[PDB]
Protein backbone atom coordinates (compact mmCIF):
# COMPACT_ATOMS: atom_id res chain seq x y z
CA UNK A 1 0.00 0.00 0.00
CA UNK A 2 1.63 3.72 1.05
CA UNK A 3 3.83 1.83 3.24
CA UNK A 4 6.76 4.42 1.30
CA UNK A 5 4.56 7.03 3.02
CA UNK A 6 4.00 5.81 6.56
CA UNK A 7 7.50 5.39 6.85
CA UNK A 8 8.81 9.12 5.48
CA UNK A 9 6.67 10.89 7.88
CA UNK A 10 8.27 8.63 10.83
CA UNK A 11 11.52 9.69 9.59
CA UNK A 12 10.61 13.51 9.16
CA UNK A 13 9.22 13.67 12.73
CA UNK A 14 12.26 12.25 14.05
CA UNK A 15 14.47 14.28 12.22
CA UNK A 16 12.46 17.40 13.24
CA UNK A 17 13.01 16.38 17.16
CA UNK A 18 16.38 16.21 16.46
CA UNK A 19 16.51 19.54 14.42
CA UNK A 20 14.83 21.61 16.76
CA UNK A 21 16.89 20.46 20.24
CA UNK A 22 20.12 21.39 17.45
CA UNK A 23 18.66 24.37 16.93
CA UNK A 24 18.13 25.58 20.52
CA UNK A 25 21.60 25.47 21.24
CA UNK A 26 23.45 26.04 17.74
CA UNK A 27 25.27 29.11 18.90
CA UNK A 28 27.12 27.35 21.87
CA UNK A 29 30.56 25.96 20.53
CA UNK A 30 31.25 23.76 19.25
CA UNK A 31 27.37 22.89 19.33
CA UNK A 32 27.11 25.11 16.07
CA UNK A 33 29.48 22.41 14.41
CA UNK A 34 27.05 19.89 14.79
CA UNK A 35 23.80 22.37 13.50
CA UNK A 36 25.66 22.68 10.33
CA UNK A 37 27.01 19.18 10.41
CA UNK A 38 23.21 17.66 10.49
CA UNK A 39 21.99 20.33 8.03
CA UNK A 40 24.34 18.54 5.55
CA UNK A 41 23.36 15.08 6.71
CA UNK A 42 19.73 16.05 6.02
CA UNK A 43 20.40 17.59 2.81
CA UNK A 44 22.26 14.55 1.19
CA UNK A 45 19.96 11.95 2.53
CA UNK A 46 16.62 13.57 2.01
CA UNK A 47 14.64 14.55 -1.17
CA UNK A 48 14.74 18.12 -1.47
CA UNK A 49 10.67 18.41 -0.30
CA UNK A 50 11.35 16.28 2.75
CA UNK A 51 13.98 18.62 3.97
CA UNK A 52 11.12 21.18 3.41
CA UNK A 53 8.75 19.23 5.58
CA UNK A 54 11.31 18.27 8.32
CA UNK A 55 11.91 22.34 8.18
CA UNK A 56 8.30 22.79 8.43
CA UNK A 57 7.42 20.47 11.54
CA UNK A 58 10.56 21.72 12.98
CA UNK A 59 8.93 25.27 13.21
CA UNK A 60 5.85 23.42 14.75
CA UNK A 61 7.26 22.37 17.45
CA UNK A 62 9.66 25.57 17.84
CA UNK A 63 5.86 27.49 18.09
CA UNK A 64 4.60 24.89 20.96
CA UNK B 1 -4.11 0.73 11.06
CA UNK B 2 -0.41 1.10 10.69
CA UNK B 3 0.58 4.86 12.53
CA UNK B 4 0.95 2.35 15.50
CA UNK B 5 3.92 1.06 13.93
CA UNK B 6 4.75 3.81 12.89
CA UNK B 7 5.34 5.40 16.08
CA UNK B 8 7.27 2.29 17.43
CA UNK B 9 10.21 3.41 14.97
CA UNK B 10 10.21 6.92 16.57
CA UNK B 11 9.83 6.37 19.83
CA UNK B 12 13.20 3.67 19.29
CA UNK B 13 15.44 5.83 17.36
CA UNK B 14 14.24 8.84 19.89
CA UNK B 15 15.19 6.76 23.12
CA UNK B 16 18.51 5.61 21.19
CA UNK B 17 19.72 9.51 21.23
CA UNK B 18 17.86 9.92 24.49
CA UNK B 19 20.44 7.37 25.77
CA UNK B 20 23.38 8.75 23.87
CA UNK B 21 22.91 12.24 25.70
CA UNK B 22 22.35 10.82 29.05
CA UNK B 23 25.99 8.80 29.03
CA UNK B 24 27.93 12.47 28.15
CA UNK B 25 25.11 15.13 29.49
CA UNK B 26 28.27 15.73 32.54
CA UNK B 27 30.44 17.27 29.43
CA UNK B 28 29.76 20.93 28.67
CA UNK B 29 28.47 22.05 26.42
CA UNK B 30 26.70 18.73 25.69
CA UNK B 31 24.56 18.87 28.62
CA UNK B 32 22.73 21.97 26.91
CA UNK B 33 21.85 20.02 24.18
CA UNK B 34 20.35 16.93 26.46
CA UNK B 35 18.56 19.51 27.72
CA UNK B 36 17.49 20.94 24.21
CA UNK B 37 16.32 17.27 23.11
CA UNK B 38 14.38 16.61 25.93
CA UNK B 39 12.62 20.14 25.91
CA UNK B 40 12.18 18.74 22.24
CA UNK B 41 10.53 15.66 23.04
CA UNK B 42 8.66 17.09 25.29
CA UNK B 43 7.22 19.61 23.04
CA UNK B 44 6.67 17.09 20.43
CA UNK B 45 5.41 14.02 21.88
CA UNK B 46 2.43 13.81 24.44
CA UNK B 47 2.92 12.38 27.74
CA UNK B 48 2.40 8.80 26.89
CA UNK B 49 4.65 8.87 24.16
CA UNK B 50 7.70 10.40 26.22
CA UNK B 51 7.38 8.01 28.69
CA UNK B 52 7.64 5.36 26.04
CA UNK B 53 10.73 6.51 25.15
CA UNK B 54 11.62 6.49 28.84
CA UNK B 55 11.11 3.02 29.35
CA UNK B 56 12.77 2.05 25.82
CA UNK B 57 15.61 3.99 26.95
CA UNK B 58 16.04 1.89 30.15
CA UNK B 59 15.61 -1.42 28.42
CA UNK B 60 18.38 0.04 26.29
CA UNK B 61 20.48 0.93 29.39
CA UNK B 62 19.77 -2.21 30.98
CA UNK B 63 21.73 -3.79 27.92
CA UNK C 1 2.50 -7.75 8.09
CA UNK C 2 5.77 -8.74 7.71
CA UNK C 3 5.83 -5.67 5.20
CA UNK C 4 5.59 -3.34 8.00
CA UNK C 5 8.33 -4.60 9.95
CA UNK C 6 10.68 -3.92 6.93
CA UNK C 7 8.99 -0.57 7.34
CA UNK C 8 10.00 0.23 10.82
CA UNK C 9 13.18 -1.20 10.84
CA UNK C 10 13.79 0.74 7.62
CA UNK C 11 12.98 4.10 8.87
CA UNK C 12 14.84 3.35 12.26
CA UNK C 13 17.63 2.46 10.22
CA UNK C 14 17.76 5.51 7.79
CA UNK C 15 16.99 8.06 10.49
CA UNK C 16 20.12 6.77 12.42
CA UNK C 17 22.98 6.69 9.61
CA UNK C 18 21.31 10.54 9.36
CA UNK C 19 22.39 10.93 13.08
CA UNK C 20 25.65 8.84 12.82
CA UNK C 21 26.64 10.74 9.55
CA UNK C 22 26.73 14.23 11.76
CA UNK C 23 28.01 13.24 13.98
CA UNK C 24 31.19 11.49 12.76
CA UNK C 25 32.05 14.57 10.49
CA UNK C 26 32.20 16.87 13.79
CA UNK C 27 33.46 14.18 15.86
CA UNK C 28 37.41 15.85 16.20
CA UNK C 29 36.25 19.03 18.54
CA UNK C 30 35.65 18.48 21.77
CA UNK C 31 33.24 16.96 23.62
CA UNK C 32 31.42 16.05 20.09
CA UNK C 33 33.67 13.37 20.18
CA UNK C 34 32.89 11.84 23.58
CA UNK C 35 28.89 12.24 21.96
CA UNK C 36 30.09 10.30 18.84
CA UNK C 37 31.68 7.49 20.42
CA UNK C 38 28.86 7.62 22.99
CA UNK C 39 25.97 7.49 20.24
CA UNK C 40 27.92 4.78 18.81
CA UNK C 41 28.08 2.80 22.56
CA UNK C 42 24.20 3.25 22.03
CA UNK C 43 24.00 1.56 18.80
CA UNK C 44 25.72 -1.16 19.92
CA UNK C 45 23.26 -1.87 22.65
CA UNK C 46 19.69 -1.20 21.10
CA UNK C 47 21.22 -2.58 17.80
CA UNK C 48 21.91 -5.91 16.97
CA UNK C 49 24.71 -6.51 14.66
CA UNK C 50 23.39 -6.89 11.41
CA UNK C 51 21.00 -3.55 12.48
CA UNK C 52 24.26 -1.74 13.11
CA UNK C 53 25.47 -3.26 9.62
CA UNK C 54 22.54 -1.86 7.70
CA UNK C 55 23.23 1.43 9.71
CA UNK C 56 26.87 1.82 8.79
CA UNK C 57 26.55 0.81 4.85
CA UNK C 58 23.06 3.51 5.01
CA UNK C 59 25.89 6.29 6.37
CA UNK C 60 28.75 5.44 3.88
CA UNK C 61 25.84 6.12 0.90
CA UNK C 62 24.82 9.39 2.57
CA UNK C 63 28.92 10.52 3.28
CA UNK C 64 29.55 9.54 -0.69
CA UNK C 65 27.53 11.83 -1.95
Amino acid sequence: EEIEEAVKEAELKVLAIVLVALRSVSHYEPLSRLYESFLDALKKALSEEELKEVEKEAERIEKK
